[PDB]
């Protein structure tokens, strides 16, 4: 069933009274930053109510439900929500005896699964006052509910506007909602603390408020960065100047000439980098983004002050959330990242931030370098408008994302790379050279952009697998790795094919 706001003093009144006989909450958090907002202002609440609450860090479906198993009729659990997942897929089937446990589901996937929204023991929450999924496109952000939640029940605290803030610029960073529907979020938080709007040029030093939105030039972390590498690494900007081409540092370092800016202001640190140096670059860039069609890079920007630094907006907030949370060695996994990025978004000092904004920088690095690469040089192929195709066997390249958390960054890259490239979105496969194992390892990755195609992919992917006797390593949500021997290179394509051509 839809639980919309005339329902939530019902529903809190529930989790009150359950919580008095010493039972638990169970909260399911899916891998992204605006589930770990949602997750942070849910607790806050449950903390000033005493209520006992725990988080379980879900990659997958197969994950939610053995875990789901082991704790149903085995502790204290009474009520159990399902964060940015769930909402699509049939609840039930997946799940069985449900029926004891208060079961509610914030998730931001459109449309509900019919059976999900007909069975009266599934809570569909939404803000309103009035494995396959279902999944089309991308709504409210899950963080967003849960201030509605606080709002409607006059426990709202100001800091959840910030958190909410990160939720939303995680959606867009994420490519799950567009610039207008990010504008509208901004608004709404607006309207309800009372801000105005404060100019580009502003920089921050004079507002009393602890909060404040300001018009901004959405380069990646460029306050955190360099004007030369937060230009070249921001992907959407980059692909319209076309400075990823071959030769592209050449063609780019022209641009960077081309605003009267000498490569010693450049590449110094943005925050010391003289004003006006600032200035030309900001009209140089209005200019170019009626040019080259980019207008969305200037958005609001909402800010949080952190001591007597204003430098950190909720955009840099989610690049760095979602860098932190980001498997990038062996031992990191969602289980342990969870809890990383839910302490840096509980931060209120600004120091901890500058690791989120080095990881990020560090990655982006990597796999803009490389990815260039192998869009210019690489076997990548366009195979029946289904998938993108690349294997790299190049000794350097493949030795250094041959493990899947690597290899699935890089996939990710090029799978938005390529996109952009050719103004055609479509999933994408990668094989890396194990050249020790004698292996290629295989990831499958499909962006958010392609929800709508996402149960195919991951149908016939997994049945390519099954087909060939290879083993699903890993999946996620969005994401599957495999791996086969070398001199099946040719086979495994040719299967792949014919399965996505079923
Ligand atoms: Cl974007
Ligand atoms: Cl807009
Ligand atoms: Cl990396």
């Amino acid at each position: 069933m839809i639980i919309n706001g005339t329902s939530f003093e019902e529903l809190y009144n529930g989790l009150r009274n359950r919580g008095k006989d010493k039972k638990t909450i169970q909260l399911y958090v899916s891998p992204t930053v605006d589930a770990i907002v949602c997750y942070k202002i849910l607790s806050m609440m449950f903390e000033k109510d005493g209520l006992l609450h725990s988080a379980v860090p879900v990659n997958n479906y197969e994950t939610l439900s053995r875990v789901f198993k082991e704790t149903i009729g085995h502790t204290d659990v009474h009520t159990v929500f399902f964060i940015d997942c769930a909402g699509s897929i049939d609840v039930s089937e997946l799940l069985g005896d449900i029926e004891n446990i208060f079961v509610y589901i914030i998730d931001s996937h459109r449309p509900f699964n019919k059976l999900n929204v007909t069975n009266t023991n599934i809570g569909l929450i939404t803000s309103n006052e009035y494995v396959d999924s279902d999944g089309e496109f991308y709504s409210e952000s899950v963080g967003r509910v849960a201030l509605a939640i606080a709002k409607k029940l006059n426990k709202v605290e100001n800091d959840m506007y910030w958190y909410a803030a990160i939720g939303v610029c995680d959606q867009y960073i994420s490519l799950k909602i567009n610039a207008k529907t990010y504008v509208h979020a901004i608004q709404y938080f607006i309207d309800n603390l009372q801000l105005e709007t404060l100019e580009i040029t502003d920089l921050l030093q004079t507002v009393k408020t602890p909060m404040c939105v300001k018009m901004d030039c959405q380069l990646m972390l460029l306050r955190h960065w360099t004007l030369y590498d937060s230009l070249f690494h921001t992907r959407e900007i980059a692909s319209k100047l076309g400075i990823w081409t071959s030769r592209g540092k050449e063609k780019f370092d022209v641009l960077i000439a081309d605003m009267g800016i000498p490569l010693s202001q450049a590449q110094q640190s943005y925050k010391t980098m003289s004003l006006e140096m600032k200035n030309k670059f900001l009209l140089k860039m209005e200019g170019y983004s009626k040019f080259y069609h980019f207008e969305n890079l200037f958005l609001p920007s909402f800010f949080k002050k952190f001591g007597m630094d204003y430098s950190i907006s909720a955009f840099d907030a989610a690049h760095a959330i979602g860098s932190i949370i980001t498997n990038d060695e062996p031992d990191q996994n969602w289980q342990q990242q969870f809890w990383e990025g839910f302490k840096l978004l509980s931060s209120t000092t600004a120091e901890p931030y500058d690791f989120g904004f080095a990881k990020c920088i560090e990655s982006n690095k990597n796999l803009v370098e490389t990815g260039i690469i192998l869009l210019l040089s690489g076997s990548c192929f366009n195979e029946a408008n289904k998938y993108r195709f690349c294997s790299v066997s190049d000794e350097l390249l493949s030795i250094r994302f041959k493990t899947p958390y690597k290899a699935l960054q890089l996939a990710q890259f090029l799978a938005e790379a390529s996109s952009r490239r050719y103004k055609k979105w479509l999933p994408f496969i990668l094989a890396v050279l194990d050249a020790e194992k004698k292996t290629f390892v295989i990831v499958g990755y499909s962006s958010p952009i392609s929800v709508k195609t996402l149960n195919y992919f991951g149908a016939k992917f997994t049945q390519t697998a099954q087909n060939m006797k290879i083993s699903i390593l890993q999946k996620s949500f969005d994401s599957f790795v495999t791996e086969i021997h070398r001199e099946n290179l040719v086979k495994y394509k040719k299967a792949l094919h014919k399965c996505f051509t079923s």
